[PDB]
């Protein structure tokens, strides 16, 4: 989330320089209303663009009413990424990021 | 085509260096049958292609 009133950019690398594949698992928040979008991300409209030397995936958040599940108009979806020995991690971005642990 | 368009939209990202260069191209085909026309519309970012 954001952290007292700027989210920035985010821009890390992640290389495998291990012998074996390695999967992340990261996901996109995505807000119910237009002032959840601000009031926990900043900028008007998130961007997550996870990206290796084989193949990139940019994702942009839905801010729609959508039906309460579980007590919330809220959802937050869930993607992957295989990374390659040799291969590197690039995320990418600027808001409404779920980003994986390891 | 007659039958099925494809609108692309172009990425801005700083991706990994391959090959010395941190942009991509991103190809794809499309199949004009007999008595179909091919329709390119583009403002930008277009590999148009000869034949
Ligand atoms: C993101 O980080 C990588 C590695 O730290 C660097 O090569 C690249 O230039 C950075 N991109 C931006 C937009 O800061």
């Amino acid at each position: 989330t954001k952290s007292g009133s700027t989210y920035p950019v985010l821009n890390v690398t992640m290389p495998n320089n291990d012998n074996f594949d390695k999967l992340y698992i990261w996901g996109v928040h995505h807000p119910s209303t237009n002032q959840e979008q601000t009031s926990l991300y900043v900028q008007a409209s998130g961007r997550v663009t996870v990206s290796t030397r084989r193949s990139q995936q940019t994702i942009i958040p839905n801010i729609e009413s959508r039906p309460w599940v579980r007590g919330l108009s809220s959802r937050i979806s869930i993607y992957w990424t295989i990374v390659k020995p040799g291969d590197v991690l690039v995320i990418n971005s600027n808001g409404n990021l779920i980003a994986p642990r390891g």
